[PDB]
Protein backbone atom coordinates (compact mmCIF):
# COMPACT_ATOMS: atom_id res chain seq x y z
CA UNK A 1 0.00 0.00 0.00
CA UNK A 2 2.13 2.49 -0.98
CA UNK A 3 0.48 5.41 1.38
CA UNK A 4 2.73 3.63 4.29
CA UNK A 5 6.01 4.52 2.10
CA UNK A 6 8.77 6.41 4.09
CA UNK A 7 12.08 7.49 3.46
CA UNK A 8 15.47 6.06 4.98
CA UNK A 9 16.93 8.05 7.59
CA UNK A 10 20.59 8.57 7.90
CA UNK A 11 20.28 7.02 11.32
CA UNK A 12 18.86 3.87 10.18
CA UNK A 13 15.46 4.76 11.20
CA UNK A 14 12.41 5.39 8.54
CA UNK A 15 10.15 8.44 8.33
CA UNK A 16 6.78 8.24 6.45
CA UNK A 17 7.07 10.47 3.16
CA UNK A 18 3.77 12.43 3.79
CA UNK A 19 3.03 13.73 7.03
CA UNK A 20 -0.20 14.97 8.79
CA UNK A 21 0.21 18.36 10.28
CA UNK A 22 -1.28 19.42 13.70
CA UNK A 23 -0.71 23.37 13.64
CA UNK A 24 -4.05 25.16 13.82
CA UNK A 25 -4.44 29.25 14.61
CA UNK A 26 -4.78 29.97 18.07
CA UNK A 27 -8.55 30.81 18.40
CA UNK A 28 -9.00 26.96 17.06
CA UNK A 29 -9.49 24.81 20.23
CA UNK A 30 -6.60 22.29 20.43
CA UNK A 31 -9.70 19.35 20.51
CA UNK A 32 -9.90 19.70 16.79
CA UNK A 33 -6.47 18.57 16.46
CA UNK A 34 -7.94 15.50 19.10
CA UNK A 35 -11.13 14.72 15.94
CA UNK A 36 -8.55 15.76 13.07
CA UNK A 37 -5.93 13.33 14.15
CA UNK A 38 -8.07 11.07 14.89
CA UNK A 39 -9.69 10.86 11.40
CA UNK A 40 -5.87 11.08 10.00
CA UNK A 41 -4.87 8.23 11.29
CA UNK A 42 -8.06 6.45 10.28
CA UNK A 43 -6.96 7.51 6.78
CA UNK A 44 -3.96 5.70 6.86
CA UNK A 45 -1.75 8.82 8.47
CA UNK A 46 1.24 7.96 10.22
CA UNK A 47 3.24 10.16 10.52
CA UNK A 48 2.19 13.17 12.82
CA UNK A 49 4.10 16.57 13.15
CA UNK A 50 3.61 19.09 16.07
CA UNK A 51 5.67 20.87 18.42
CA UNK A 52 5.76 22.22 22.27
CA UNK A 53 5.20 25.56 20.40
CA UNK A 54 1.31 23.99 19.41
CA UNK A 55 -0.02 23.36 22.64
CA UNK A 56 -1.83 20.69 21.55
CA UNK A 57 0.48 17.89 23.18
CA UNK A 58 -1.94 16.63 25.40
CA UNK A 59 -5.03 16.35 22.38
CA UNK A 60 -2.65 14.79 19.99
CA UNK A 61 -1.59 12.02 22.21
CA UNK A 62 -4.81 11.33 23.56
CA UNK A 63 -5.70 10.90 19.67
CA UNK A 64 -2.62 8.45 18.87
CA UNK A 65 -3.30 6.76 22.16
CA UNK A 66 -7.35 5.91 20.99
CA UNK A 67 -5.95 5.04 18.07
CA UNK A 68 -3.72 2.01 19.91
CA UNK A 69 -6.65 1.11 22.19
CA UNK A 70 -9.24 0.81 19.62
CA UNK A 71 -6.38 -1.86 17.45
CA UNK A 72 -6.07 0.69 14.73
CA UNK A 73 -2.65 1.20 14.79
CA UNK A 74 0.48 0.11 16.97
CA UNK A 75 2.83 2.80 18.52
CA UNK A 76 5.62 1.17 16.27
CA UNK A 77 2.97 2.52 13.29
CA UNK A 78 3.09 5.77 14.02
CA UNK A 79 5.64 8.50 13.78
CA UNK A 80 5.18 11.54 15.77
CA UNK A 81 7.47 14.96 15.89
CA UNK A 82 7.67 17.74 18.07
CA UNK A 83 10.22 20.06 18.08
CA UNK A 84 12.38 22.01 20.73
CA UNK A 85 10.16 25.70 21.44
CA UNK A 86 13.65 28.59 21.21
CA UNK A 87 12.75 29.14 24.92
CA UNK A 88 14.30 25.89 25.48
CA UNK A 89 17.77 25.89 23.90
CA UNK A 90 19.67 26.06 26.83
CA UNK A 91 21.28 22.67 27.16
CA UNK A 92 20.23 21.73 30.62
CA UNK A 93 16.22 23.21 29.24
CA UNK A 94 16.72 20.75 26.66
CA UNK A 95 15.68 16.96 27.77
CA UNK A 96 13.33 18.27 31.04
CA UNK A 97 11.35 19.78 27.58
CA UNK A 98 11.24 16.66 25.94
CA UNK A 99 10.27 14.56 28.78
CA UNK A 100 7.22 17.28 29.45
CA UNK A 101 6.03 16.67 26.28
CA UNK A 102 6.15 13.10 27.03
CA UNK A 103 4.47 13.40 29.89
CA UNK A 104 1.56 15.51 28.33
CA UNK A 105 1.50 12.94 24.88
CA UNK A 106 1.62 9.62 27.70
CA UNK A 107 4.03 8.18 24.82
CA UNK A 108 7.51 6.80 26.34
CA UNK A 109 9.25 8.50 22.69
CA UNK A 110 8.87 10.73 20.00
CA UNK A 111 10.34 9.57 16.36
CA UNK A 112 11.04 12.54 15.81
CA UNK A 113 12.67 15.74 18.08
CA UNK A 114 13.59 18.61 16.01
CA UNK A 115 15.17 22.02 16.83
CA UNK A 116 12.34 24.40 15.63
CA UNK A 117 14.21 27.41 14.84
CA UNK A 118 18.09 28.00 15.32
CA UNK A 119 17.42 31.37 17.23
CA UNK A 120 17.46 30.93 21.02
CA UNK A 121 15.28 32.93 23.25
CA UNK A 122 14.68 34.21 26.80
CA UNK A 123 13.72 31.16 28.53
CA UNK A 124 10.68 31.60 30.78
CA UNK A 125 7.16 31.57 31.17
CA UNK A 126 6.35 33.14 28.10
CA UNK A 127 6.31 31.35 25.17
CA UNK A 128 7.72 34.36 22.84
CA UNK A 129 8.70 36.97 25.53
CA UNK A 130 8.80 40.71 24.33
CA UNK A 131 9.95 43.51 26.24
CA UNK A 132 7.89 46.79 26.87
CA UNK A 133 7.21 46.20 23.48
CA UNK A 134 6.79 43.75 20.17
CA UNK A 135 10.27 42.36 19.85
CA UNK A 136 11.12 39.39 20.99
CA UNK A 137 13.94 38.77 23.67
CA UNK A 138 16.73 37.08 21.76
CA UNK A 139 18.95 34.86 24.25
CA UNK A 140 22.22 33.61 23.50
CA UNK A 141 22.71 30.29 23.24
CA UNK A 142 25.53 28.09 20.68
CA UNK A 143 23.46 25.81 18.46
CA UNK A 144 26.11 23.09 18.63
CA UNK A 145 25.42 22.79 22.70
CA UNK A 146 21.60 22.60 21.64
CA UNK A 147 22.76 20.37 19.25
CA UNK A 148 24.67 17.82 21.97
CA UNK A 149 21.81 18.21 24.42
CA UNK A 150 19.59 16.81 21.62
CA UNK A 151 22.01 14.20 20.98
CA UNK A 152 21.82 13.13 24.57
CA UNK A 153 17.87 13.01 24.27
CA UNK A 154 18.59 10.34 21.58
CA UNK A 155 21.10 8.27 23.65
CA UNK A 156 18.33 8.35 26.49
CA UNK A 157 15.77 6.70 24.02
CA UNK A 158 13.41 9.83 24.62
CA UNK A 159 13.36 10.70 20.84
CA UNK A 160 14.57 7.70 18.19
CA UNK A 161 15.97 10.88 15.88
CA UNK A 162 16.98 14.29 15.75
CA UNK A 163 16.60 17.15 13.57
CA UNK A 164 16.51 20.96 12.88
CA UNK A 165 14.09 23.40 11.27
CA UNK A 166 14.16 26.42 9.57
CA UNK A 167 18.02 26.06 9.17
CA UNK A 168 20.01 27.49 6.19
CA UNK A 169 23.37 25.91 4.72
CA UNK A 170 25.92 27.92 7.14
CA UNK A 171 23.52 26.68 10.04
CA UNK A 172 23.61 23.26 8.84
CA UNK A 173 27.39 23.15 8.50
CA UNK A 174 28.37 24.64 11.60
CA UNK A 175 26.09 21.29 13.53
CA UNK A 176 27.77 19.04 10.62
CA UNK A 177 31.06 20.58 11.33
CA UNK A 178 30.87 20.40 15.05
CA UNK A 179 34.76 18.99 16.14
CA UNK A 180 32.75 15.65 18.35
CA UNK A 181 29.67 15.42 16.59
CA UNK A 182 27.43 12.15 17.41
CA UNK A 183 24.73 12.41 15.36
CA UNK A 184 23.41 14.15 12.13
CA UNK A 185 20.11 15.74 11.90
CA UNK A 186 18.14 13.28 10.08
CA UNK A 187 15.93 16.20 8.80
CA UNK A 188 15.91 19.98 8.00
CA UNK A 189 11.85 21.09 8.30
CA UNK A 190 11.53 24.25 5.99
CA UNK A 191 8.84 26.03 3.99
CA UNK A 192 8.44 24.11 0.60
CA UNK A 193 5.98 25.41 -2.28
CA UNK A 194 5.92 26.64 -5.54
CA UNK A 195 6.33 29.71 -4.79
CA UNK A 196 9.48 28.89 -2.25
CA UNK A 197 10.81 25.47 -3.70
CA UNK A 198 13.91 25.10 -2.10
CA UNK A 199 15.88 24.32 -4.61
CA UNK A 200 19.52 25.23 -3.83
CA UNK A 201 18.47 24.07 0.25
CA UNK A 202 17.29 20.80 -1.33
CA UNK A 203 20.35 20.12 -3.93
CA UNK A 204 22.68 20.99 -0.47
CA UNK A 205 20.91 19.13 1.96
CA UNK A 206 20.66 16.23 -0.46
CA UNK A 207 24.20 16.36 -0.39
CA UNK A 208 24.40 15.84 2.84
CA UNK A 209 22.42 13.15 3.34
CA UNK A 210 19.71 15.07 4.92
CA UNK A 211 15.92 15.22 4.10
CA UNK A 212 14.30 18.30 3.91
CA UNK A 213 10.53 18.21 5.00
CA UNK A 214 8.19 20.77 3.79
CA UNK A 215 5.88 22.93 5.88
CA UNK A 216 3.59 25.30 4.19
CA UNK A 217 3.34 22.92 1.30
CA UNK A 218 -0.34 23.91 0.59
CA UNK A 219 0.17 27.75 1.37
CA UNK A 220 -0.04 27.82 5.12
CA UNK A 221 -2.85 29.06 7.17
CA UNK A 222 -1.67 33.06 6.04
CA UNK A 223 -2.15 34.38 9.04
CA UNK A 224 -1.93 37.38 10.43
CA UNK A 225 -4.01 39.62 9.15
CA UNK A 226 -0.92 41.10 6.74
CA UNK A 227 0.13 38.01 5.21
CA UNK A 228 -2.99 37.26 4.12
CA UNK A 229 -3.49 40.38 3.01
CA UNK A 230 -0.77 40.28 0.44
CA UNK A 231 0.72 36.59 -0.01
CA UNK A 232 0.06 35.15 -3.01
CA UNK A 233 -2.62 31.76 -2.20
CA UNK A 234 -1.31 28.80 -3.21
CA UNK A 235 -4.37 26.79 -3.90
CA UNK A 236 -5.61 29.27 -6.27
CA UNK A 237 -2.66 29.51 -8.55
CA UNK A 238 -3.99 29.05 -12.20
CA UNK A 239 -1.13 27.38 -13.53
CA UNK A 240 -1.97 24.53 -10.36
CA UNK A 241 -5.48 24.45 -11.02
CA UNK A 242 -4.80 23.71 -14.74
CA UNK A 243 -2.27 20.47 -14.02
CA UNK A 244 -5.03 19.18 -11.01
CA UNK A 245 -7.80 19.61 -14.45
CA UNK A 246 -5.01 17.80 -16.45
CA UNK A 247 -4.40 14.74 -13.66
CA UNK A 248 -8.29 15.16 -12.60
CA UNK A 249 -6.70 15.85 -9.53
CA UNK A 250 -7.12 19.07 -6.62
CA UNK A 251 -4.76 21.69 -6.64
CA UNK A 252 -3.80 20.67 -2.55
CA UNK A 253 -3.19 17.44 -4.33
CA UNK A 254 -0.69 18.72 -7.22
CA UNK A 255 0.93 20.52 -5.00
CA UNK A 256 1.70 17.56 -2.06
CA UNK A 257 2.81 15.38 -5.27
CA UNK A 258 4.79 18.51 -6.21
CA UNK A 259 7.28 17.82 -3.38
CA UNK A 260 6.75 13.83 -3.07
CA UNK A 261 8.58 13.88 -6.62
CA UNK A 262 11.62 16.04 -5.48
CA UNK A 263 12.02 13.04 -2.54
CA UNK A 264 10.64 15.50 0.26
CA UNK A 265 8.88 14.72 2.64
CA UNK A 266 5.83 16.89 2.61
CA UNK A 267 3.40 17.79 5.59
CA UNK A 268 -0.33 19.00 4.87
CA UNK A 269 -2.75 19.93 7.64
CA UNK A 270 -6.57 19.39 7.46
CA UNK A 271 -9.07 19.23 10.18
CA UNK A 272 -11.70 18.72 7.48
CA UNK A 273 -12.67 14.87 7.17
CA UNK A 274 -12.96 15.51 3.30
CA UNK A 275 -9.67 17.08 2.74
CA UNK A 276 -7.66 14.86 5.14
CA UNK A 277 -8.99 11.90 2.99
CA UNK A 278 -8.14 14.07 -0.21
CA UNK A 279 -4.78 14.81 0.69
CA UNK A 280 -3.85 10.76 1.69
CA UNK A 281 -4.59 10.53 -2.74
CA UNK A 282 -1.43 12.06 -2.77
CA UNK A 283 -0.17 8.24 -3.97
CA UNK A 284 -2.80 7.50 -6.15
CA UNK A 285 -1.26 9.81 -9.30
CA UNK A 286 2.08 10.99 -11.02
CA UNK A 287 3.18 13.48 -12.63
CA UNK A 288 5.48 13.85 -15.52
CA UNK A 289 8.63 15.65 -15.43
CA UNK A 290 7.63 18.34 -18.36
CA UNK A 291 4.64 19.70 -15.56
CA UNK A 292 7.61 19.36 -12.66
CA UNK A 293 9.60 21.85 -14.78
CA UNK A 294 6.42 24.15 -15.33
CA UNK A 295 6.10 23.86 -11.40
CA UNK A 296 9.83 25.10 -11.22
CA UNK A 297 8.89 28.31 -13.11
CA UNK A 298 6.21 29.32 -9.94
CA UNK A 299 8.73 29.84 -7.51
CA UNK A 300 9.71 33.59 -6.68
CA UNK A 301 11.29 32.89 -3.42
CA UNK A 302 8.45 33.84 -1.28
CA UNK A 303 8.07 32.88 2.56
CA UNK A 304 4.78 32.86 4.31
CA UNK A 305 7.18 32.48 7.54
CA UNK A 306 9.58 35.15 8.21
CA UNK A 307 9.19 34.60 11.60
CA UNK A 308 9.87 38.40 12.09
CA UNK A 309 9.84 37.70 15.67
CA UNK A 310 13.50 36.44 15.27
CA UNK A 311 14.66 39.86 13.05
CA UNK A 312 17.98 41.10 14.41
CA UNK A 313 18.83 37.97 16.01
CA UNK A 314 22.42 36.70 15.25
CA UNK A 315 20.65 33.25 14.13
CA UNK A 316 17.84 34.63 12.10
CA UNK A 317 17.93 32.06 8.85
CA UNK A 318 16.32 33.31 6.17
CA UNK A 319 18.98 36.05 5.38
CA UNK A 320 21.27 34.08 3.54
CA UNK A 321 20.08 33.46 0.03
CA UNK A 322 19.90 29.68 1.33
N1 LIG B 1 8.79 23.88 11.47
C1 LIG B 1 7.92 24.89 11.58
O1 LIG B 1 8.29 26.13 12.11
C2 LIG B 1 6.52 24.80 11.12
C3 LIG B 1 5.89 25.96 10.67
C4 LIG B 1 4.67 25.88 9.99
C5 LIG B 1 4.07 24.62 9.90
N2 LIG B 1 4.69 23.50 10.37
C6 LIG B 1 4.05 22.20 10.25
O2 LIG B 1 3.57 21.98 8.94
C7 LIG B 1 2.17 21.69 8.92
C8 LIG B 1 1.39 22.17 7.71
O3 LIG B 1 1.75 23.50 7.34
P1 LIG B 1 0.80 24.76 7.62
O4 LIG B 1 0.26 24.84 8.96
O5 LIG B 1 1.67 25.91 7.06
O6 LIG B 1 -0.47 24.57 6.64
P2 LIG B 1 -0.57 23.83 5.22
O7 LIG B 1 -0.42 22.31 5.23
O8 LIG B 1 0.32 24.49 4.22
O9 LIG B 1 -2.10 24.18 4.87
C9 LIG B 1 -3.06 24.55 5.84
C10 LIG B 1 -4.31 25.14 5.19
O10 LIG B 1 -4.66 24.46 4.00
C11 LIG B 1 -5.97 23.97 4.06
N3 LIG B 1 -6.11 22.65 3.37
C12 LIG B 1 -5.68 21.41 3.85
N4 LIG B 1 -5.99 20.49 2.91
C13 LIG B 1 -6.70 21.07 1.93
C14 LIG B 1 -7.22 20.58 0.75
N5 LIG B 1 -6.91 19.34 0.35
N6 LIG B 1 -7.78 21.52 -0.15
C15 LIG B 1 -7.87 22.89 0.12
N7 LIG B 1 -7.33 23.37 1.30
C16 LIG B 1 -6.76 22.46 2.18
C17 LIG B 1 -6.26 23.76 5.57
O11 LIG B 1 -7.60 23.94 5.75
P3 LIG B 1 -8.46 23.09 6.89
O12 LIG B 1 -7.62 22.61 7.99
O13 LIG B 1 -9.51 24.03 7.36
O14 LIG B 1 -8.91 21.85 6.13
C18 LIG B 1 -5.50 24.94 6.15
O15 LIG B 1 -6.20 26.17 6.21
C19 LIG B 1 1.64 22.29 10.23
O16 LIG B 1 0.47 21.66 10.66
C20 LIG B 1 2.80 22.13 11.18
O17 LIG B 1 2.72 20.83 11.58
C21 LIG B 1 5.92 23.57 10.98
C1 LIG C 1 4.02 34.54 13.22
C2 LIG C 1 3.46 34.03 14.56
C3 LIG C 1 4.60 33.47 15.40
C4 LIG C 1 5.22 32.27 14.66
C5 LIG C 1 4.17 31.18 14.38
C6 LIG C 1 3.05 31.77 13.52
C7 LIG C 1 1.95 30.79 13.13
C8 LIG C 1 2.19 29.28 13.61
C9 LIG C 1 3.63 28.86 13.63
C10 LIG C 1 3.88 27.53 13.52
C11 LIG C 1 5.26 27.01 13.55
O1 LIG C 1 5.44 25.79 13.46
C12 LIG C 1 6.42 28.01 13.66
C13 LIG C 1 5.99 29.31 14.38
C14 LIG C 1 4.74 29.91 13.72
C15 LIG C 1 5.07 30.28 12.27
C16 LIG C 1 2.45 32.93 14.32
C17 LIG C 1 1.21 33.62 13.75
C18 LIG C 1 1.38 35.09 14.12
C19 LIG C 1 2.55 35.09 15.15
O2 LIG C 1 3.20 36.35 15.21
Amino acid sequence: DPKFQRVALSDGHFIPVLGFGTYAPEEVPKSKAMEATKIAIDAGFRHIDSAYFYKNEKEVGLAIRSKIADGTVKREDIFYTSKLWCTFHRPELVRPSLEDSLKNLQLDYVDLYIIHFPTALKPGVEIIPTDEHGKAIFDTVDICATWEAMEKCKDAGLAKSIGVSNFNRRQLEMILNKPGLKYKPVCNQVECHPYLNQGKLLEFCKSKGIVLVAYSALGSHREPEWVDQSAPVLLEDPLIGALAKKHQQTPALIALRYQLQRGIVVLAKSFTEKRIKENIQVFEFQLPSEDMKVIDSLNRNFRYVTADFAIGHPNYPFSDEY
